[PDB]
Order: C-alpha cells, then structure tokens, then sequence
C-alpha cells in the first residue's frame, strides 16, 4: 500500500465533473474544482486546469496527472507549514500517510486547527489522539473514510485499508 492507493480508495475516481460530498464540483480523483454553485464556472477552471477545452470530461491520464499534482501538492503544503512538519516529521511512515490523506481531504487550513490532536499525535498518545480526532465534524459528516484514517493514524498498519 502506498498514499495513492490509499487515496484512490477513499477519493474514488470520476471521468465527469461531479459534485464531492460538500455539494462542490470536482472530478478525478478528489480534485476540487471550485466552490461555487456555476457548473460554469467549474468547467471553466476544468479547461484551465488541463489545459484544453474538456467540456466537462477528461481521460484517465489526465486525472491521474491531476492527482499527482494534488498530493504532490498537499504534502509540499505540509512541509512548509510550521505548525505541520514537525508532527509529520516525528511519525513513521504509515502514520505520515494518514496525514497527508487528511490534508488532501480538509486542506491545510482544516488540519491546523486540530491542534489538540496534533499534539497528541506527536507525543505518540495513539488511543488518545484516535478519541480526539473523532470529536470532528470531519468525522461526523464522513465517518466511513475518517474512520478509515483515523484506525491508520492509531495503529501505524494499513489493516483498514485491508
Ligand atoms: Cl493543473
Ligand atoms: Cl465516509
């Protein structure tokens, strides 16, 4: 198991514009095109991000190419957060792809605000960080994913993922 397998499980992959969870159009393998309610819009940004005119649809290279901008990104976007690189740099390397799966979910901005969590993360307080992090929107409004990462961050083994 690697990060993109692990993403791809949680994200799924789409072809066609979709709308993701929050109601906000996407497509590919979880990547957000934008928050407003225009599919105008969406497929604007679409045709912007691949570099073409999709008319809302795009092939499987180009999702995946997509996708690996995306965690390319999320965990560049970790690194140059001071409050993040250095609870990801204390954990081993199953651990770091709980987090950046969480980072490329709820953004940089989402993650910094769980402060708690993240301390006990770096004290590699397991059980307590896992309770914590359940007491999130994150984790009521997806429960089947955040359950999924949250068992990866407690245990350190991939066995949610099976
Ligand atoms: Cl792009
Ligand atoms: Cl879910």
């Amino acid at each position: 198991m690697n990060i993109f397998e692990m993403l791809r499980i949680d994200e799924g992959l789409r072809l066609k514009i979709y709308k993701d969870t929050e109601g906000y159009y996407t497509i590919g393998i979880g990547h957000l095109l934008t928050k407003s309610p225009s599919l105008n819009a969406a497929k604007s940004e679409l045709d912007k991000a691949i570099g073409r005119n999709c008319n809302g649809v795009i092939t499987k290279d180009e999702a995946e190419k997509l996708f690996n901008q995306d965690v390319d990104a999320a965990v560049r976007g970790i690194l140059r957060n001071a409050k993040l690189k250095p609870v990801y740099d204390s954990l081993d390397a199953v651990r770091r792809c709980a987090a950046i799966n969480q980072v490329f979910q709820m953004g940089e901005t989402g993650v910094a605000g769980f402060t708690n969590s993240l301390r006990m993360l770096q004290q590699k307080r397991w059980d307590e960080a896992a309770v914590n992090l359940a007491k999130s929107r994150w984790y009521n409004q997806t429960p089947n994913r955040a359950k999924r990462v949250i068992t990866t961050f407690r245990t350190g083994t991939w066995d949610a993922y099976k």
